[PDB]
């Protein structure tokens, strides 16, 4: 809409560049997390996220992954590609949206909003790849975790947040 | 080893101003929490850490709680009162240390070091009362949590560090 009140007032692009009204997720627990551009998903975060999905997929937990190139201070070897460098694919169970920036000038309105969560307690810049956010059924930012917190460690909060 | 390599390379004052070398904690997993400076163990965090402690003190978990008045020092109807500006008494099984600054020009050297953790991923200033850090048996910072993350939600990582 126009009054950033909830995460549901936001619409984002999916991998297909098609609009997705986040408002369709109400009633479900949103676990928002920024993923890397790397092409391979080697990181352990994905595996653990899959499990989390495997377990709470049909219970209200929806994982919203967002590719971001603002980190991964890669050690180049043939990366110089400005016409097709971002991974042209993301093989995972949960949904992977269009690549967006989480920090800086062109930051996504959503992350801007996720950052106002809990009176600015969540106001920090996304520290690195895989920062985790938990949103309740009403679209309010409930929790935030550092990249270094494996998805599996968010189970207790996921569980509670679902009333299971 | 002039320049600190670990949390063990720091000496802090305890509630009774007696120097404490963090080396006496080597071989133990540490939960470092900054607490409100005012009196009152009513905040939910206390009960949860209390529980955490009762269930892990005798397994390798130590809790270093540091009082700080940098957050909402304007809370008590009568806070203005300068006779110290930190509660003269903090009933708790787990040790409460002397007051320290966590942010700014007088931030405790220990908090400067913890903010160095994970290649700067933990560089953010302490957001509010009750931010959490998990340090391994070796004295290196391995996790950081937002104030909003309840203690009990750190159990998985604790067990993982204590190896259980
Ligand atoms: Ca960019
Ligand atoms: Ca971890
Ligand atoms: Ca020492
Ligand atoms: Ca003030
Ligand atoms: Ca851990």
């Amino acid at each position: 809409s126009k009054n950033p009140e909830s995460v549901h007032d936001f619409t984002v692009k999916d991998a297909k560049e098609n609009d997705v009204d986040l408002s369709i997720f109400k009633g479900k627990v949103l676990l928002i997390v920024n993923v890397a551009s790397k092409c391979g998903m080697t990181n352990s975060n994905y595996a653990e996220m899959n499990q989390l999905y495997e377990k709470y997929k049909d219970q209200g937990l929806e994982i919203l992954a967002f590719p971001c190139n603002q980190f991964g201070e890669e050690e180049p070897g043939t990366n110089d590609q400005i016409t097709d460098f971002v991974c042209t694919r993301f093989k995972s169970e949960f949904p992977i949206f269009d690549k967006i920036d989480v920090n800086g000038e062109n930051a996504s309105p959503l992350y801007r909003f996720l950052k106002l969560g809990k009176w600015g307690i969540f106001g920090d810049d996304i520290q690195w790849n895989f920062a985790k956010f938990l949103v309740n059924k009403d679209g309010q930012v409930v929790d935030r975790y550092y990249p270094t917190t494996s998805p599996l460690s968010l189970e207790r909060d996921i569980k509670q947040l679902l009333e299971i």
